[PDB]
């Protein structure tokens, strides 16, 4: 059904999802061909204000957001196929315009 | 970081999820390690009428919900491991208690 850019090779999925920011972020755990674990996350479209404590991995497999960093000058857009590293101790803004589909590891 | 009983064998997971249901639910498409190919879903807790043109398995990985065909005269739990065939072409109601993971197929 789906072409293979549409899709991520994978091992296993977990079966169990967890719900976040009043119902508007979803993660189930996933285990990727390459036998490394990452969270599977669905972000909705609005704005977020978040911080990390561990520095995360944000590969983004679809949607659009701006990302900005509380000391920054200016926003990063997140496309498809964009990578980047939040360092840990972050606070930050997402700002997801198309929901945002995204494997974080940390 | 998964338990064997905590995860699913997979091959392929789709990167864009589909929400629907005014954000009640959302969707995206996963390949078993079988090959075969599903509708992996969490739907949020509330009560929803759903239908289908062709019949579809359900295999619940984690949560809770009443199943209540169209016109049945009392409802059916399905908790985490149940699967049964849903029959096409009736308007059958899913009460999410604990927000549902599940396997759609067919
Ligand atoms: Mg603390
Ligand atoms: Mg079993």
């Amino acid at each position: 059904g789906m072409a293979p850019d549409q899709q991520v090779p994978a091992t296993a999925l977990g079966k169990s999802s967890r719900i976040s920011l009043d119902g508007r972020r979803s993660e189930r755990s996933v285990i990727l061909a390459d036998g490394s674990m990452h969270s599977l996350t669905l972000l909705h479209p609005g704005v977020y204000t978040l911080s990390s404590e561990v520095a995360e991995t944000i590969r983004v497999l679809s949607g659009m957001a701006y990302y900005h960093a509380e000391g920054a000058n200016d926003v990063q857009e997140l496309h498809a196929g964009d990578s980047m590293v939040i360092p840990a101790n972050q606070s930050y803004r997402l700002e997801v315009m198309e929901p945002l589909d995204y494997l974080l590891s940390s």
